[PDB]
């Protein structure tokens, strides 16, 4: 059942069951982050280069190109076999891709999403995949930002919206605020 | 496109596994053991299963009794609520059936889904068993197992000397 | 009164982290919840005296256990991490003022305080955890500073 | 300002008094909780007293401090084995949890006047009490914050029947 | 280093750096316990059979018999390769053996060590190896008993001895209990 | 006969690793990360070492300094006191040197034991705990016949030949 496979530059991981594709300029360290994510119990699908294909009108599947399966490159140290170092519960052949966390250089040209309200999207072979964009700032904990992006995406999809919750009690809060006397 | 099975549907390391078979106050309590260890509950007690590919079952959460389990002594708990979003999931494909108290199959909608029957006795750390069941199924499908390791060993013994 | 900064329960000890701008207090709090600790409140923490010795901090009746992460938006901690991650209140015991001995009166009460310089690629989560652990150690006997110094002092007194 | 029997721990910040039979093995559950990030206050001999009309407090006796005995290993010093995250001098008790060898509506117990919510749990042979007690504690804080789950399931089941 | 090798029936793990040899009977669950232990960050050296050898007069090294290297048997489902399931951080080719934790069926005929006073010992090639005997009671958490045994054993080695601390306050404490009227 | 070296001696997954070459960062801060992640401290700052046989070096803790760390901001902390017995070790053979600098496969003699060494190109951002962890894990894997060049070869042959 083998359809077309385009190719994408990033890191595909599976965080709490969600396929999350990390993209970015180098000098951020997508893959250092990959590794820290596998220390924390998540699954590596592909490093650096990721095969994707369409499967439904609303579903993409990502995988590593067979040749690179299980392989991870640490600019510096060398190349490792993640399965050998971390075992089978650390790697997966594929996942659907629910979310792109695009890693962006913190320049104060333009701005970022401060409510979680934005709904940016990135088209991959017909499917618009939900995307988000976090500032990079040398020694942010990125693993954790990605972990939270993932958790918060599943929450919203399930009807727990934090953004909405806060728009909803903005007035009550302002009312309690001003009462600073 | 619908159906219903008795069991627990967990996502262990990204792999969907269906635990069938009551007793030991198992299942519920075990679904729990699994969540505090970082895995995901899809559905306790009753699971709605349908069919994707010609070899893919998907299991889903009911839109009602959704991510709840019941523990005798404290009642009904809400997993999402107590554990947060990393503990609950909605979907997975079903890759392995782990049936409580060799290697087998069990078809549901003419999909021969891999199955394994664990001979159970009373003390048992079941969480770790299911965990290891899952890892090994993922290891097997990638070319690895005890018997290849054991032959590597026999070979090193016979020869390097 | 009511105060700015992040209130966490780190291994049971209420610590007020009162760091600067940039270097996000909030990601720090996030990592602390991830590590098993509790958010009481981020910004606008409601503190109010109780004993001439002890000091409480609690969460506003509204929009408690919310947090803003740049890029991610508004996140709900109880939601994302479940119930072992939030707590309605705690007696504050130590304030960690991030940077980039000492004290701080709140309702006049003297509250112990510490300052970490922070530096290019420093994990605050861990330093803050350690400050808290060490506080409870100092507070229970066990000095380490004072012990090192005596052991050093007698080390110097030795010679031949 | 009296004294009591049971294990006092701070589980994710909630003071929980563990009371239980003998063979249910309290101290060892104490130890498991310690290993999972929680604090021992006192194992047996907990010094409890009142604070306010509502609030009970439990503290470590000046001397047993963070010692406990494990059958076969003898006397172990919690702070010494696990370090400073594993012990605490005092906590408000919020919930008593009573383990049970015995096996056949909500509960309560009295300290210094105060009614103290009590939960009882049957130890079925081979169950994990660390996990159960953790969950009880988290669930007690969910309830206490408005999220019932029991009341919501019932209310959701109701409108379901009506949906005919 | 090619010295004499005896064979012992048990489970050699490295807990927190210390080699511990777990002995006992069938039904105590030596190897399921092994597995929990490796879930928890420890390292398996040998399941079921352990090669031991003397190395100096206070030191014993244990290893897996090469043919059984990395292998572990779970009566539940067969035999697994622990390196493949758990990665390199989970296995180790050898360790010195500091401590024997012998698992005993709880039968009411023997009293058990209630202080950490006892200083039992088991001889292995002339080396008297320290040893502790814990009761098994199906459903108990052996993983943690063993971990605490390890930790307590290093604590005592280093001068922290909960038993002496207790003795030296036996009286202060007793004074304080009657001080409850 | 004992010598003595500058660095941090840690036990990571049972492998003795010596981190040399203070990236101003604070190897003592990195030793810190490692103990909160489950590994063991033998000695910070200065480490006493000795030979044990050709091909084997041991690494021990001085009887004074002894499981202490200085963290700039809070001062001197006792690792055994704050973290407990699982966080510290009296000695350990040294199998690997990791040199933090602010193909390779290098060596470094200590008493005429060539001791495997690895240098890390370091820029500021680096999670170093994870790098050291990974180094440790990989040295072990390598010692056992696994590489990544072998993995890459396996993959190459799978792709060339279309399955197995």
């Amino acid at each position: 059942q083998l359809a077309e496979r385009r190719s994408m530059h990033g890191v595909l991981v599976d965080i709490y069951g969600l396929g999350v594709l990390i993209t970015g300029d180098s000098g951020v360290g997508k893959s250092e982050t990959a590794l820290e994510l596998v220390q924390r119990g998540h699954r590596l699908i592909a490093d650096d280069r990721v095969d994707v294909y369409q499967q439904d009108e609303q579903t993409i599947v990502g995988a590593a190109p067979p040749i690179l399966s299980h392989l991870l490159e640490i600019r510096g140290l060398g190349i490792i076999d993640v399965m050998n170092l971390f075992g089978a519960g650390a790697v997966r052949e594929d996942t659907t891709i629910s979310l792109i966390v695009h890693l962006e250089n913190w320049t104060p040209d333009k701005t970022f999403d401060r409510l979680g309200s934005g709904e940016q999207t990135q088209l991959i072979f017909d499917v618009p995949v939900p995307k988000i964009t976090v500032p990079f700032k040398v020694g942010r904990n990125l693993a954790i930002i990605i972990e939270v992006a993932a958790m918060n995406f599943r929450a919203k999809s399930m009807g727990y919206d934090a953004t909405k919750t806060f728009e909803k009690n903005l007035n009550h809060l302002i009312e309690h605020n001003e009462e600073t006397d």
